[PDB]
């Protein structure tokens, strides 16, 4: 076919029940992952050619940067309970790969400060319970896919993509392949 299992995607010998439409994996110490957002914006370009009332779910991992790369997924629990990643998402991946600003937890906090969630209210989400379940939900999310690397996508859980298959020579004609499988791996 056009799209084949070990192309532009794989099959899950074991599929998830019950897993989000659109499961994304990053980290933010991951160079491609970095790619991902600021020169190919995979998420955006994805979300615009799916499906109507298709959720698009994104967690952050913890096996690359060791206690940092932990302290980051609880941020990025933060994030999501606060709903504020579209505006601590760059000023992370900057801090992390780019300038190395952040090198403790004082530091992630900042960017959220500078991004004007209030001190407040950061610390209250860090310290809350749901935060430690989007946490727990985060990690066992990697756990139902059994997750080793990243950027990693997978669709209702029973599909990853395979960008390594798809052309690179041209940034943007490789995003529209990963979106177009996508889409067609939703329609699956």
């Amino acid at each position: 076919a056009q799209y084949e299992d070990g192309k532009q995607y794989t099959t899950l010998e074991k599929p998830v029940a019950g897993a989000p439409q659109v499961l994304e994996f990053f980290s933010f110490f991951c160079p491609h992952c970095y790619q991902f957002e600021e020169v190919l914006h995979i998420s955006d370009n994805v979300k615009k050619k799916l499906p109507e009332g298709v959720k698009m779910t994104k967690y952050h991992v913890n096996f690359m940067g060791g206690d940092l790369g932990k302290d980051l997924t609880q941020a990025w629990a933060v994030a999501m309970a606060l709903g504020v990643e579209d505006k601590v998402t760059v000023p992370l991946f900057e801090g992390v790969q780019k300038t190395q600003t952040i090198r403790s937890a004082s530091d992630i906090r900042d960017v959220f400060i500078n991004a004007g969630i209030k001190g407040e209210e950061y610390d209250a989400a860090w310290n809350s319970f749901v935060v430690k379940s989007l946490v727990a939900q985060q990690e066992k999310a990697a756990a139902d896919v059994q997750l080793r690397g990243v950027p990693a996508m997978f669709v209702n859980g029973k599909y990853q993509l395979n960008p390594q298959g798809m052309d690179t020579s041209n940034m943007d004609v490789f995003v529209q392949q990963y979106a177009d499988t996508v889409k067609y791996l939703s329609e699956k």
